[PDB]
């Protein structure tokens, strides 16, 4: 769907990220919206159009959802659906101190099951950290930016090979964040060193909220082989095993 400017009413300015700037609007002076206005220079134009095209072909309840796209002035934009309490990394690092690991697990849980349903579809995210996902209506996770050394997996460092088993690791990283409440993976590490360190067999240490059982799950996620690392689909049911038991 085709949006015009004039049905949308800039009410503020809620983020900037590198591919663009991100407002809290309206839609028809109805739809709460979360305007999302291009960056010249930082990706091109007709990759901004696809990266929605394909996102408005892609229906699971734990992925962001479009209203449209704003074509006619530039800066060109995309309006997107608006996600009350913003990126995950950004709620985790305010609200530190006040979740439980039912809460941490079960987002964990979301990401999985938006992702389950992306590997299904053959569709590789390669950025999947807290910062490219979502808190909205009761605390629903939901993964945008679907069309960084510290998530990227041994075949991403040294060969750039993306797969659903490269998201997979990304994933495992984003398990971390979320039981570490928003903390930085790698805190003062190079890339250099993040690939030194992770080629000579260390990982993430086992954060505090996460168990045992958590630490297990996030560690068959960063297997060196991709083969050995879980898919999604095995991944989700994983998850959702220490979810109802302990
Ligand atoms: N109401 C309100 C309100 C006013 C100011 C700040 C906030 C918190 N906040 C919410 C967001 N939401 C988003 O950034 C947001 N929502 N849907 C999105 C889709 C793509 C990218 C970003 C999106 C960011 N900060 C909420």
């Amino acid at each position: 769907s085709v949006i015009d400017p004039s049905e949308l009413t800039f009410v503020q300015e809620i983020g900037s990220g590198q591919f663009g700037l991100v407002h809290l609007g309206y839609w028809l002076n109805k739809d709460k919206v979360a305007i999302k206005t291009i960056r010249e220079g930082a990706m091109s134009e007709e990759d901004f159009i696809e990266e929605a095209e394909v996102m408005m072909k892609l229906s699971h309840p734990k992925l962001v959802q479009l209203y449209g796209v704003c074509l006619e002035q530039a800066p060109i934009c995309l309006v997107f659906e608006f996600m009350e309490h913003g990126c995950l990394s950004d709620y985790l690092r305010t609200q530190r101190g006040l979740f439980a690991a039912e809460t941490l697990l079960g987002m964990c849980l979301d990401v999985c099951e938006g992702m389950a349903y992306l590997e299904e579809a053959c569709v590789i995210h390669r950025d999947l950290a807290a910062r490219n996902c979502l808190v909205g209506e009761n605390q629903v996770i939901k993964v945008s930016d679907f069309g960084p050394v510290k998530w990227a997996s041994p075949e991403v460092f040294s060969f750039s090979r993306y797969s659903s088993k490269s998201d997979v690791w990304s994933f495992g990283v984003l398990m971390w964040e979320v039981f570490s409440e928003g903390k930085i993976p790698y805190e003062n590490r190079s890339n250099s060193e993040v690939v030194e360190d992770i080629s000579t067999g260390f990982r993430l240490y086992k954060p505090r909220l996460a168990s045992t059982h958590v630490y297990q799950i996030m560690n068959h996620c960063w297997k060196e082989r991709p083969e050995d690392r879980p898919a999604f689909s095995r991944l989700l049911r994983q998850l959702a095993e220490i979810a109802e038991s302990g």
